[PDB]
C-alpha cells in the first residue's frame, strides 16, 4: 500500500501527478483514491509493488524539478541564470519523454513548450521542439483517443515555430499517421478531430 | 508507504518540516526518510496510522502557509496584501502555537516575531505576541532542554518589545516556569541561562 501527499504544488503538476499515478496503477490493475483536503492532495494506491511505485516517484520527481525551474524562470532572474534553469526544465523533459506514461509524454510537452515561449528562435527553443516530437512519437503509438489527441496538438506546434523545418516534416507524419488512427474511432468527436488535423496537412 | 511532496519551501521551512515530522513518528516510533530533491521536499514515512499521517499533512500545511504568506510580505512591504499576509501569518501561527511539538512551537514563534518586526506597536503585533506566549507557555511543558531555553527567549522577547504591558506581566511567569525546570538539568550551560532569567524575572 502507496501514499502521496501532496502539499503546495501547483495544479499543473498536480493533475499530470494524478494522470501518471492513474496512469501506472491501471498497469498493475490497482484502483486509485484521490481526496482535496484543505489544498491538500492525497492519492492513496493499494497493492502496489515497489517497480511500479518507483515509477511514480521518478515521474513525480521530474515533473516538480520542471515546476522548480519554472518557478526560478518566471521570477525573471539573470539572464544567464534563466538559461541555466530552461536547460533543466529540458534536461528533465527529456527524461519524460522517454517514458511509456501518457500523463509523462503530456508533461514533457507542455514543459518543452514553455521552453519555446520564452526564448524563442533559440539554441535551446530547437531541443525543445526535438523533445515535443520526442514525445509526440511516443504519444502516437499509445492506443488511447486522448494521447492521439494530444500527439496532433503537440506536432502542431513543431510546425507553428518552425515552418518548412525538418522536424516539422515528421510532425505532419505524425499528424497523419495518428488522424488515421483516430479514424478508427466511431464516436464523432474523434472522427471530427481527425478530420481537421488531416485538413491542416493538406493546408501545408 | 506515504510519501510527502512538498514544494515551493524555504530552507527554514523545509528545516522545521524534517523536525516537526520526525517529532511526531516518535509516537509509533516509526521510521523516515528525507530528501531534499534540489527545489522540493521528499518525506516518506512508514507504518504510521492515517491520524498522524494527516496531523502531518495540517502542520505541513500550516508551515507553507507561512512561508507563502511571508513570501508576499518581503516583497510588497506596507501594502494592504501585505497586512493580509500578515493576519494569515498570525493564523496559522495560532494553531500551531496549539501543537505540542517543539517544532511547531518554534514555527509559531518565528512567524509571530515576523509580524512584530513588520508592524510594529499595532495591533497586529499585539496579537502576535499574545502567539508568542501561547507557545512560550507550551514550550515551557514540555520536557526538553531546547524547547525551555526556547520559552525563555521567546518569552523575554515579549518583554522586551512591549514593556511594561499586561502580557509582560505574564510573560515572567512563563520565564520563572521555564527557569525552574532549566535549573534541574545537569547541563552547564543550562544552568547558566537558568540564572540570567531568573535574574531578569526579580528586574520588572
Amino acid at each position: 500500500t502507496w501514499q502521496w501527499v501532496l502539499i503546495n504544488i501547483s495544479e499543473e503538476a498536480r493533475q499530470l501527478i494524478e494522470k501518471a499515478v492513474r496512469a501506472i496503477s491501471k498497469k498493475e490493475g490497482t484502483e486509485v483514491h484521490f481526496e482535496k483536503d484543505d489544498g491538500v492532495l492525497h492519492i492513496r494506491v493499494k497493492n502496489l509493488h515497489e517497480k511500479r511505485a518507483r515509477e511514480i516517484h521518478k515521474v513525480a520527481k521530474l515533473i516538480l524539478e520542471v515546476a522548480a525551474a519554472e518557478r526560478i524562470v518566471r521570477e525573471r532572474p539573470g539572464s544567464n541564470l534563466a538559461k541555466k534553469a530552461l536547460e533543466i526544465i529540458l534536461r528533465a523533459a527529456e527524461e519524460l519523454a522517454k517514458a511509456d506514461v501518457d500523463a509523462a509524454l503530456e508533461a514533457a510537452v507542455r514543459a518543452a513548450e514553455k521552453v519555446v515561449r520564452e526564448q524563442p528562435g533559440s539554441n535551446l527553443a530547437k531541443k525543445a521542439l526535438e523533445i515535443i516530437l520526442r514525445a509526440a512519437e511516443e504519444l502516437a503509438k499509445l492506443p488511447d483517443p486522448e494521447a492521439l489527441k494530444e500527439a496532433v496538438k503537440a506536432a502542431e506546434k513543431v510546425v507553428r515555430e518552425q515552418p518548412g523545418s525538418e522536424l516539422a516534416k515528421k510532425a505532419l507524419e505524425i499528424i497523419e499517421r495518428a488522424a488515421e488512427e483516430l479514424k478508427k474511432s466511431p464516436d464523432p468527436e474523434a472522427q471530427k478531430e481527425a478530420k481537421k488535423a488531416e485538413q491542416k496537412v493538406r493546408e501545408e
